[PDB]
This record gives C-alpha cells, sequence and structure tokens, in this order.
C-alpha cells in the first residue's frame, strides 16, 4: 500500500513514532491523509 | 481502568478526539502519562 507507506514514512520523518500502533490507528481512521492526522493531533 | 477514563477525559478537554481509538492506544502505550503522550504527539 503506497499510501500507508508514504503517509507513515513521512510522519516518522517528522519525528512521530508508532508505539503500540497509535499512529497507524490514527492514519487508518484518517484514510492515510497526513493533513487530517496532523489536524487531529493539533500539530 | 479509571486511569484511562481520567486521562482520556483530560485529553478530550484539550480538543483531542479519540476517533478510531488512536488516543486510547497512545495513552495505553504511555501508561496514562499525559506529559509523555503530549511529548509523543509533539504538542
Amino acid at each position: 500500500d503506497p499510501r500507508l507507506i508514504e503517509s507513515l514514512s513521512q510522519m516518522l520523518s517528522m519525528g512521530f513514532s508508532d508505539e503500540g500502533g497509535w499512529l497507524t490507528r490514527l492514519l487508518q481512521t484518517k484514510n492515510y491523509d497526513i493533513g487530517a492526522a496532523l489536524d487531529t493531533i493539533q500539530y
């Protein structure tokens, strides 16, 4: 899935981690859209 | 676990939703430590 890959990879490069899959959960909920995930975490 | 309830409630009051359980997941990995959760999301 190039969008899991690129969304998660871009957010790891921004310094987020994925302990316990929290960030994978967030991105899945947000359809792998980085902007929506950033909004949700109030970045 | 009352620590999950209480920490989720405090996070919701800060404007964080828990859509899809991402915030529950984050708080669980952090043992309900709000400082640590905020650090992880770079708040």
